[PDB]
């Protein structure tokens, strides 16, 4: 099955320190089309994806910051560092949010780029990923 998801680029004003843990300040609308059997997983593109780890990277990469695109509340979702997969398959069509790991700390921040890439997922950890859809720019900007 050919997943298209639907990723809005959210360029928005917060802090990293609002950010407190579970705490989602960037609900992204994704829609799916189709998934039946398929389980539906997000990837950081190369501005913030290193190997296999997401985070929110500064435009001037002074600070890095790992986060989770956690559902706000719709369905459990297994969390891996580079990616995101509901363990159910289907079309998730609903709302994730960007929730920093644990309150890392914002350091005097500026301007913050985490290009988020969609896509399906078809397996378990083996990175059976991909990349479909629109690749949505989350831009982080502190005011």
């Amino acid at each position: 099955e050919e997943c298209q998801v639907r990723v809005g680029d959210l360029t928005v004003a917060k802090t990293r320190g609002q950010l407190t843990d579970a705490a989602p300040i960037g609900p992204v609308t994704v829609q799916a089309l189709g998934c039946n059997a398929r389980q539906v997983a997000l990837k950081a593109d190369t501005d913030n994806f290193e190997q296999g780890k997401f985070f929110l990277i500064s435009d001037n990469n002074r600070d890095k910051l790992y986060v989770n695109i956690r559902p706000m509340d719709n369905s459990a979702w297994t969390t891996d560092n580079g990616v995101f997969y509901k363990n159910d398959v289907g079309s998730w069509g609903g709302t994730i949010g960007i929730y920093v790991d644990g309150q890392q700390t914002n350091t005097p921040p500026g301007n913050y780029t985490l290009t988020l890439t969609g896509g399906y997922w078809a397996k378990d950890n083996k990175q059976g990923f991909t990349p479909s859809g629109t690749t949505g720019t989350t831009k982080l900007t502190v005011t």
